């Protein structure tokens, strides 16, 4: 029926169908369009107090809760989707990853190199597509597949 990971859903507030991807946590109103050796992705990471390493270039001690980290992620997704902010700008300013200095770019990678939930979402994203919140042991990610 639909591309890998996509399922139909119903909006509670509007009653209109939408599409949700349970690998990427992406959600959208429009029917989704539709695997390579490698993909290229950028990401914005928000760490939290249960992150594997609760420290980043932004904060020596990361103390925010997972729930607070998800709230930040959700707010970034909202501003990216509205056009108020660009992914690359938010990643450079607010990603708790060293890749912030490269606007979130991680370069290209194969299966087997990244943390599984990140790998799975990356490879289920179509080129140009963005994930919803993706949880790993590092924190919560927004993933943008660029190639
Ligand atoms: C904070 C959090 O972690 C995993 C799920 C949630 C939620 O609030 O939905
Ligand atoms: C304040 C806001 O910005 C974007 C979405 C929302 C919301 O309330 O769901």
């Amino acid at each position: 029926k639909l591309p890998p990971g996509w399922e139909k859903a119903m909006s509670r507030s509007s009653g209109r169908v939408y599409y949700f991807n349970h690998i990427t946590n992406a959600s959208q109103w429009e029917r989704p369009s539709g695997e390579p050796a490698r993909v290229r992705c950028s990401h914005l990471l928000v760490k939290h107090s249960q992150s594997r390493r609760p420290s980043s270039w932004r904060q020596e001690k990361i103390t925010r809760t997972k729930e607070e980290a998800l709230e930040l992620i959700n707010g970034y997704i909202q501003k990216i989707k509205s056009g108020e902010e660009d992914f690359e700008s938010l990643a450079s300013q607010f990603s708790d990853c060293s890749s912030a200095k490269a606007r979130g770019d991680l370069g290209a990678f194969s299966r087997g190199q990244m943390q599984k939930p990140f790998e799975d979402a990356s490879f289920a994203l179509r080129t140009g597509e963005m994930s919803g919140p993706v949880f790993t042991d590092s924190g919560i990610h927004i993933i943008l597949r660029t190639e």
